[PDB]
This record gives C-alpha cells, sequence and structure tokens, in this order.
C-alpha cells in the first residue's frame, strides 16, 4: 500500500549523510524500512531518546536477530557466538566479568606506552618522508598493536595478530580454504597464551582476566580465549577507519586542525565530537527484536518486530545538540552514542578514545604544518562497505 523503502536509502558519499535521515527526525522517527538482507520490514530508528531504549531496555533481543529470517544490513547471518548476539543473562555475565579487568583506568595507564607507539609510527613516516600516506604509516598499523598491547602480546608473534585480523576484513584478499588455517593457527597460539597466563601470572589484560580468586567469579579458559579475539577484531576496522575519518574533517576544513595546534588540551573534546559527528557506521544498526511490546514517541513496536538504530542520526538529533551538522569542538556536553548505548556499549570505548587522542594529539605535536596532500576530489572512499574510510590518505607537513 506503500512503498516499504529499501534501506540503506542510498549509497554513501564520504562522511556525508543522506538528507533523507533529516527528514525522518521530524517527519517520522520511527519508520518502516526494508533492510538489503534477510526477511519482512523493520524500524529505523532515527533520535536519540528512541535508540537510547532500543539499545537500553531489556525488552529487546538481539541473539533472536540470529535468526536467518530476521532483517540484517550484511548477507551473512550473524552466529549465535558472538557477543554482540549475547542475550542476558549471559551476556550480561560476560561484560561484568570483562569489564572487571577491562576498567578505564588499566587504558589511562596504557597511554605513556600508546603514547611510545604512535611515535614509532610517526617516525617511520618521517623516514619515508613527505608527503606519505597516512592509512600506510599510521592508521593500518596503529590499532593492531595497541590490542596486543592490552593483550600484552610479545613482539615476536604480533606479525601473527597482523596477519589474523586482516585475515577477518572484507576486503581479506584471501580464500575461504585459507581463513580457516590461519584460523586455527590463531586460536591455538591464544589458547597457549591463557595457559601461560593461568600458570604464570602477567599484568595485562589476559592476565587479569586468567587470575582466579577461588571463592569468586571468574571466567573459563575458551572465554577468555575468545573475549581476546572478539576484542580484538571489534576494535580493528572501527579503529582503522576513524582515525582516518578524524583526520579527514580535521583537514578538510583546516581550521580545525589549527584549532589544536592552537590549544593541544581540546584533543579529547574534538575526539568525542568526531566520532559523534562520523558515520563510522554508514547504514547502522545490529537489529534489535522487541521480546515484548515497546513503547517509543510516535510508535510502539510489538513483540516479534525487528529494529535498526542508525547511530549517526541520533548523534545529530536537533533537540540534543545544537547546530548537530555543523562541527564545534567547544561543546559543554556530548551524550553521542557513537559507541552505542546500553548492554553493548562499546567494550573498547575507552581504549577507542585513548588511541585517538593519542593519534592525533602525536600529529598536532609532532606536525603542526600536517595538510593533506591529495586532492579533496582525487579522495579513494571505501566501496559498498559497513563501515565507512578512506583507502589512503597522503598527507604532507
Ligand atoms: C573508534 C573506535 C570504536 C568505535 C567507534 C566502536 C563502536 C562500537 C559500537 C557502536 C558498538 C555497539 C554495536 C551495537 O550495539 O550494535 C561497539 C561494540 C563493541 N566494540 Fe567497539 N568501537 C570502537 C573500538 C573498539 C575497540 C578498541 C574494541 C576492543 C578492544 C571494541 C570492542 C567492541 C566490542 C567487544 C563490542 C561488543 C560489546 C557487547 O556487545 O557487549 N571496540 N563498538
Ligand atoms: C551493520 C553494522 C555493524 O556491522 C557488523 O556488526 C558486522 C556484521 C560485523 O562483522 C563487524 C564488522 C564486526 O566484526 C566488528 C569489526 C565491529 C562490530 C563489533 C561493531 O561494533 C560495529 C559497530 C557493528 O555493529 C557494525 C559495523
Amino acid at each position: 500500500a506503500d512503498a516499504v523503502p529499501a534501506y540503506p536509502f542510498s549509497l554513501p558519499h564520504a562522511l556525508d549523510l543522506d538528507p533523507h535521515y533529516a527528514e525522518l527526525r521530524r517527519d517520522e522517527p520511527v519508520s518502516r524500512v526494508r533492510l538489503p538482507y534477510g526477511e519482512g520490514t523493520a524500524w529505523l530508528v532515527t533520535r536519540m531518546s528512541d535508540a537510547r531504549i532500543v539499545l537500553g531496555d531489556s525488552r529487546f533481543s538481539t541473539a533472536a536477530a540470529t535468526d536467518p529470517a530476521t532483517p540484517r544490513m550484511f548477507p551473512t547471518p550473524p552466529e549465535p557466538d558472538g557477543v554482540l548476539a549475547q542475550d542476558p543473562p549471559d551476556h550480561t555475565r560476560l561484560r561484568r566479568l570483562v569489564g572487571k579487568a577491562f576498567t578505564a583506568r588499566r587504558v589511562e595507564e596504557m597511554r605513556p606506552r600508546v603514547r611510545s607507539l604512535v611515535d614509532s609510527l610517526l617516525d617511520d613516516m618521517v623516514a619515508h618522508g613527505s608527503p606519505a600516506d597516512l592509512v600506510e604509516f599510521l592508521a593500518v598499523p596503529f590499532p593492531v598493536a595497541v590490542i596486543c598491547e592490552l593483550l600484552g602480546v610479545p613482539l615476536e608473534d604480533r606479525d601473527l595478530f597482523r596477519t589474523f585480523s586482516d585475515a577477518m576484513l572484507s576486503s581479506t584478499r584471501l580464500t575461504a580454504a585459507e581463513i580457516q588455517r590461519v584460523q586455527q593457527d590463531f586460536m591455538v597460539y591464544m589458547d597457549g597464551l591463557v595457559a601461560q597466563r593461568r600458570d604464570a601470572p602477567t599484568e595485562d589484560l589476559l592476565g587479569a582476566l586468567a587470575l582466579a580468586t577461588d571463592n569468586d567469579d571468574h571466567l573459563t579458559k575458551g572465554e577468555i580465549v575468545n573475549m581476546g579475539v572478539s576484542l580484538l577484531i571489534a576494535g580493528h576496522e572501527t579503529s582503522v577507519n576513524q582515525i582516518t575519518n578524524l583526520v579527514h574533517l580535521l583537514l578538510t576544513e583546516r581550521k580545525r586542525y589549527e584549532s589544536l595546534v592552537a590549544d593541544p588540551a581540546l584533543v579529547p573534546a574534538a575526539v568525542e565530537e568526531m566520532l559523534r559527528y562520523t558515520p563510522l557506521v554508514s547504514a547502522g544498526s545490529f537489529v534489535r527484536v522487541a521480546t515484548e511490546d515497546v513503547e517509543l514517541s510516535t510508535v510502539t513496536v510489538r513483540a516479534g518486530e525487528p529494529c535498526v538504530v542508525h547511530f549517526a542520526s541520533a548523534n545529530r538529533d536537533e533537540e540534543v545538540f545544537d547546530h548537530a551538522d555543523e562541527l564545534d569542538f567547544h561543546r559543554e556536553r556530548n551524550p553521542h552514542i557513537a559507541f552505542g548505548h546500553g548492554a553493548h556499549h562499546c567494550i573498547g570505548a575507552q581504549l577507542g578514545r585513548l588511541e585517538l587522542q593519542e593519534a592525533l594529539s602525536a600529529l598536532v605535536r609532532r606536525f603542526p604544518t600536517l595538510d593533506l596532500a591529495e586532492p579533496v576530489a582525487g579522495l579513494k572512499w571505501k566501496q559498498g562497505m559497513l563501515i565507512r574510510g578512506l583507502e589512503r590518505q597522503i598527507v604532507s607537513w
């Protein structure tokens, strides 16, 4: 009786927002759409208080989304293993157990060694000389290296992590027969690595999860193994591409970068803005299913109905933010769900931020003359992709 528009509404341009989300926020915050895969229609959530419910409220099952027939933004139906597709109370336990060690305090204390890692990379680049591809020298290498340091991986065998990481991306460049073998090899190493943490303690994250005080809650061996793998992947692509995404915004209006060469203390406040202002997820939600009827403004979604939150839209909610379409490094408040919200609120959110602030602070500190040496018009944005990012980024300092 009506279109049942397909979502994604359009192929994305750069880090632009389809001008439709804006119209929906006024004309229809919660509307039916058709996701590219699965079966039936679903609810595109476009505003914050609504997204906060769909991501917040216990009456929405992600583990339900595992049904091949349930809508989704990607082709291969998610395995029910994934922590993302984990309902409580089991998920709630994973988060409690992992969250006890992945404290914000562990991440802020990593900083000094994360500063020391961006430097080795910004050396390699200055060795190459200007102009240089910021993807190659910084963004690709920096995150994987950071995670290795989180897991306390010895320097040798970090190439495995890099080999396994790149074997999981969308453009893997490797066949199904290869993906199988690298998986085994990596998992077995991780197996032995967790064993070493149990037998002989360390102080890295795995180490803290591996310890077990006798009379109280701790994780199994296979859980600890898998959490590490889960963190590794979930913080790779997002951070690789989020780095180029903030540099890209920083130079395209170069008035921005110079805002931070002027007052470096803005780097953290900046990083938050750019998280809120960047469609790192082009068309968004992992689907959520109402296990009971749930009431949003303007639409009450019924038990059994799948939903999709668009993060970056909520992040531009005209009530929540002012001049949400304009990048302001001096907002008093920044309630962005760029890290998601509620149960599945990004684990690595604090680490994510550490990484960004360290990449930008270093860039400002080492290259106040940083400039995009590629013409903007030439820029190679990644195509047909789930997470937005640049293929390439020649910069000149
Ligand atoms: C700029 C960096 C990052 C961004 C923007 C980001 C964003 C997100 C978002 C939006 C979600 C929620 C997805 C949903 O509920 O549909 C999420 C989940 C997650 N992220 Fe990240 N992330 C980042 C970095 C990382 C890092 C560094 C790690 C690990 C070291 C990580 C691990 C995870 C995990 C495990 C989840 C699932 C948590 C759960 O379901 O309980 N992420 N991330
Ligand atoms: C539909 C958009 C989502 O895509 C997906 O979940 C993909 C199917 C997953 O394979 C992605 C790529 C994961 O492997 C992780 C790298 C990131 C994941 C944990 C996120 O947090 C991320 C925000 C994610 O929800 C969105 C990209």
